[PDB]
């Protein structure tokens, strides 16, 4: 049963035993292997018709406060039992219950520290949570955020930082951020299909403008934030340009590269996953750290349904744009990664490059499989979009599992 | 919807299901509880040396399944021929335990094996593949000129062509005929008194088999390794490619002049030799198989590894960058021309090559062409992305199901 993982570039072994302790099941069975696929529909996370069982949800209840209990090393006291029995006491009389902050706090961490997908839970530890329980508008979400903004972003020397709001409740809606980030560029489809901006963003983009926004036309806008609070209807709110800082992109010997016009934001703050602590649910609680240079200049600036810019950086360099061969996809995508660490490092904004971030992620994996005997990771997730191989990530065998506290993936609100 | 795996391609938003993967009836390591897909080498394909042949009933599902599969291609399932095959190889495995393929199922097997394999991109050239019946060989000097033979034929001067020899299968109460080497053409891998190695570290320990069956070591990067056949319960024996059938190309830089003074090359031909053929339930322990070279399997795993060649640092030093710190990205600039290297030196010695993107882009076409033939394809996601520019292929961006298919090309432990 427990797993034998091998590091092919140091010969080294481990065994994963970690992974015994998983609860919820992946899509992975023993006839075939989905752990290319990057969405669930089992795994999701579906709505409340109505109180989960009074049994399930005790029994995650119990192995948080235990999990709690055994964090601060007071397991088995009598703070411990007695909270234990709090617990089931409001479930019994409720069918839910609600958290400590402190509760919350170590929930937070452990949320992020087991993301499968995550390559820099290094810093996992280091998380500033902000308790927005105490939230009862769309208003108040947004006052929440702005602060949660400024702080993480922190003129550039980015700290780590995860707002929770009200969790859901059973016959009563979700507070939930429409927005897939808090920070992200608009996707105008311009009469013929094409689409001036971020490909990604044309539905929220197109919800934004139905809800009153009036949009720009250019290449970077930053989106407004669509705040719901429970059974009504999203509220849009225009964030203020001061609070998002942003990165104008140029290259350190390419001249011409800054004519490009291509800039980049320096929060990135995922804002629609949900959190689930103990079985409570947490349907918005956008948390966020700082980029690895590879999300920026591969994958947003990159991907042939995103800016799709490689060509006209290839066009820029003269290379061979006729054949495949000439690797003009190579080296223009090299340079752009450069051009991104070189304009976050110039403006003095936190970046990390792929092989700093996975030598840190090898570190990480070390420093788990001797706390917890195992890390859950996901290797098509963990590998970097370019240069696989050059690092030592690759060369890693890996075992992918859901534990809990997690991130969830959860249904669009519209 | 439909009650088979959803496969989603976020590029182009298109949606597939995979139904296949029903077919399959071996399981693969991965359970609910966790995803064990990124390991290498899973004990599940394994095959440790059944002492006896399969029960007589196991292995006869799979026969009949194989007879089936083998029928159903030519469409004429349910005929009097299929009947009267079927009851034929029941016969056979009554009385002797085991049974044999007629000639067309060989060449059928052997393709279907290639067809499903997970791992492999090229695939959108599985029905183009040469098959060499070389059941009648009985000796392991034999097995010596039938791999000659291979080699001939595939390498053809430059332009290759797909080719796998095929050997007497396991036999009950007799050994197997196996070749020791992983590939039919690899450099050897020389452990120094310092303890660093000359050559290909991949490749120790088989180079040091080969001198304890006395073969005379040179010391140099590049020097090919002897081939060490062994035939039924005899010890193996030791064979000397002769060098003008492993053509060779010595790498050089379109740009970058410095490059050629390197003293870099790779051998042309990729043929996997220690892997076993299944089909029916039948052991070929000894059948290898070869086709062409993806750029970035020498370029960038075989050259740039740090378990093996390891020259990204001599390469960036040579292009004067900075190597000192992880943020001036030396290890993908480095990477990068040495790929151009090895599709500009094959290309230039008029040797068969293709790049990440064109072999990428004709597996997205093979995906298609799978789709609609079968249902589905069996892919390794970690295995089709190309080492190096992974999201710049367009395989990155489909979702892919992983599954066992039989025929197929298994792995098997190493005969010493
Ligand atoms: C410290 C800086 C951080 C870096 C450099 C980093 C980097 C990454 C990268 C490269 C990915 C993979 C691509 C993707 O899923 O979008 C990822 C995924 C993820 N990270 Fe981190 N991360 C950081 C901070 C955080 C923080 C603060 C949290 C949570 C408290 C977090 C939670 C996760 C989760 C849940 C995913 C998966 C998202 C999904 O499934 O789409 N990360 N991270
Ligand atoms: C025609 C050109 C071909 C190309 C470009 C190609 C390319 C590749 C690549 C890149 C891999 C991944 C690395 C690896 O798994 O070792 C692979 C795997 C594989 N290929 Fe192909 N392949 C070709 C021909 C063939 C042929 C002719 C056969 C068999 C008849 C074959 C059988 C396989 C198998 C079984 C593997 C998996 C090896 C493993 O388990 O590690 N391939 N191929
Ligand atoms: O840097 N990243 O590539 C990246 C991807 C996805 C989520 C996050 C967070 Br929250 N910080 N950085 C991230
Ligand atoms: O070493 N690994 O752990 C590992 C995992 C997944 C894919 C590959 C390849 Br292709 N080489 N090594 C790999
Ligand atoms: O090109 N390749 O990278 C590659 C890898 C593994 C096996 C083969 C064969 Br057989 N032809 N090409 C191969
Ligand atoms: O699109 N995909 O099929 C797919 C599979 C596995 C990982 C990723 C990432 Br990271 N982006 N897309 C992916
Ligand atoms: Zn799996």
């Amino acid at each position: 049963k427990f797993p034998r993982v091998k590091n092919w570039e140091l010969g080294s072994i481990t065994y994963d035993t970690l992974c015994a302790q998983s609860q919820q099941d992946g899509p992975c069975t023993p006839r075939r292997c989905l752990g290319s696929l990057v969405l669930p529909r089992k795994l999701q996370t579906r709505p409340s018709p109505g109180p989960p069982p009074a049994e399930q949800l005790l029994s995650q209840a119990r192995d948080f406060i235990n999990q709690y209990y055994s964090s601060i090393k007071r397991s088995g006291s009598q703070a411990h039992e007695e909270r234990l029995q709090e617990v089931e006491a409001e479930v019994a009389s409720t069918g839910t219950y609600h958290l400590r902050e402190s509760e919350l706090v170590f929930g937070a961490k452990q949320a992020w520290r087991n993301a499968p997908r995550c390559v820099g839970r290094i810093q996992w530890g280091k998380l500033q949570v902000f308790d927005a329980r105490d939230c009862s508008s769309a208003q108040e979400m947004f006052t929440y955020i702005c602060n949660h903004i400024k702080y993480a972003t922190n003129r550039g020397n980015l700290r780590s930082a995860i707002t929770v709001f009200p969790q859901r409740a059973p016959g009563r809606g979700d507070f939930r951020i429409w927005n897939s980030q808090l920070v992200r560029y608009a996707g105008y489809r311009q009469q013929d299909g094409s689409v001036r901006g971020d490909p990604a963003n044309v539905e929220i983009t197109e919800l934004c403008i139905q809800h009153g926004w009036t949009p720009g036309n250019g290449r970077f806008d930053v989106l407004p934030l669509l705040l719901q609070a429970p059974d009504e209807a999203p509220e849009l709110f225009v964030l203020p340009p001061e609070l998002v800082l942003e990165v104008p992109l140029e290259h350190p010997t390419l001249e011409w590269f800054a004519a490009l016009g291509l800039r980049w934001y320096a929060l990135p703050a995922v804002s629609n996953m949900l959190l689930e602590i103990g079985g409570l649910e947490f349907s918005a609680a956008p948390f966020s750290g700082w980029y690895m240079s590879t999300e920026i200049g591969t994958r947003n600036l990159c991907d042939p349904h995103r800016y799709n810019i490689l060509e006209d950086v290839a066009v820029c360099m003269d290379l061979d744009t006729r054949t495949t061969s000439s690797l003009w996809k190579d080296k223009a995508a090299v340079e752009i990664n450069l051009a991104v660490l070189h304009s976050f490092q110039l403006a003095k904004v936190t970046i990390v490059d792929h092989h700093a971030a996975t030598v840190s992620f090898m570190k990480h994996l070390d420093n788990e499989q001797k706390a917890r005997g195992g890390c859950p990771a996901d290797w098509a997730w963990i590998v970097p979009p370019i240069s696989g191989s050059l690092t030592p990530v690759f060369h890693q065998e890996m075992v992918n599992y859901i534990l809990s506290p997690a991130f969830r993936y959860q249904p669009d609100p519209w």
